[PDB]
């Protein structure tokens, strides 16, 4: 397998990431991921995308956002400086018995994700049925399993820009240069230390041997002060 090091357009974040794969525990770090870590769940493509495949509910092939000093992303959820994650993201149509697939979330660093944006074969929101769909969903709180979703997208093949931009207790999520989530509240995680992850996360399958498929053309996250 070709390692996504070989392309400096992904230098950066993987030097500000760590590959978590199947589970939360870390396979390669940032010097190993730099040093050209390539597998069946993580590599380069043959036209330039960074694909991650895993199998397994719950499973995930995933990078966690990393300082390049080592310590681990934490910062201020809901905090003055602006956090950017974007990405170019092509969706395949996902094998049979996929049902959700996570590719980019804002998690907090314990046990609770500030919003996940997923692939969905099916929802349903206030009554409204949507299939084959990018969603936006942002949980209520720590303390309440409930979430806030929002349809972002027809899912398409197509290469996708998603922009997530957290700054002063808000969230806003562009897709293709348009707000499809303006300013949506998180200041229930005020107090909370948070980091971006961006993978395959596969949620609920129907078929626990089947393999989540997400390609990534482009990754970066940053601040601003």
């Amino acid at each position: 397998y070709t390692a996504p090091s070989t392309e400096s357009k992904f230098t950066e974040v993987l030097s500000k990431a760590k590959l978590q794969y199947p589970t939360s525990t870390t396979v390669a770090f940032a010097d190993d991921l730099l040093d050209g870590y390539a597998a069946s769940y993580f590599y380069l493509t043959s036209d330039l995308y960074m694909q991650f495949q895993v199998a397994g509910s719950s499973q995930r092939s995933e990078l966690r956002e990393m300082e390049t000093s080592g310590d681990e992303a934490a910062w201020d959820c809901t905090g003055s400086t602006a956090h950017v994650a974007s990405a170019q993201i092509a969706i395949p149509v996902q094998e049979d018995g996929i049902e959700e697939v996570t590719i980019l979330q804002v998690h907090d660093s314990d046990v609770t994700p500030v919003l996940r944006i997923s692939w969905v074969s099916s929802i349903t929101i206030d009554g409204v049925t949507s299939e084959d769909v990018v969603l936006a969903t942002i949980r209520n709180g720590i303390d309440d399993s409930t979430a806030t979703k929002t349809v972002l997208q027809a899912h398409t093949t197509s290469r996708t820009e998603f922009n997530i931009n957290v700054q002063n207790s808000k969230l806003s999520i562009t897709v293709d240069g348009t707000t499809e989530l303006d300013e949506a509240d998180i200041s229930q995680f005020d107090g909370s230390t948070c980091y971006f992850k961006a993978g395959a996360y596969n949620n609920n399958p129907t078929d626990t041997s089947a393999n989540a498929r997400i390609k990534m053309y482009e990754l970066e996250w940053v601040d601003h002060h």
